[PDB]
């Protein structure tokens, strides 16, 4: 060692707690979520009107 | 017969003892240990981070 750094993280260089002048910080990658299958959009018929009610 | 050998190694030349003042060699090779397995480094992603505390 040889050496006393001021080790720049305490204030006023006392006690524990080096990194309260230090934020945490954003990673940088979003988690969200899975998606899930969807086989019945197909396996059946599909038709399209025009005007009316049924 | 016909022949005493002094067996170069007898003290005083007396009872048996004939390897009493010899000393061993070095093979030339240290043997160690083995090294165990290490799967889990990869299988999780590793990130890094210059300050905070977390």
């Amino acid at each position: 060692a040889n050496f006393t750094p001021s080790r720049l993280g305490l204030v006023n260089n006392t006690g524990t707690g080096v990194k309260d002048l230090f934020l945490k910080t954003f990673a940088g990658e979003v988690l969200s979520a899975f998606r899930k299958a969807t086989i019945f959009e197909d396996l059946h018929t599909v038709r399209t009107i025009s005007s009316g009610k049924s």
